[PDB]
């Protein structure tokens, strides 16, 4: 010549915790994480 990057962690909500743990229980997620092929993980995105 003004710019400085400062990214820091953010905070979660317990309703979001409940809903996330709710959705987590689909077994297709398990077989996907084990297989490592995108044909299944496309959904959870």
């Amino acid at each position: 010549k003004k710019k400085y990057e400062h990214v820091l962690k953010c905070r979660l909500s317990n309703r979001q915790k409940a809903l996330y743990e709710d959705v987590i229980l689909q077994p297709g997620t398990q077989e996907a994480l084990k297989s490592g092929h995108f044909v299944n993980v496309l959904s959870i995105l």
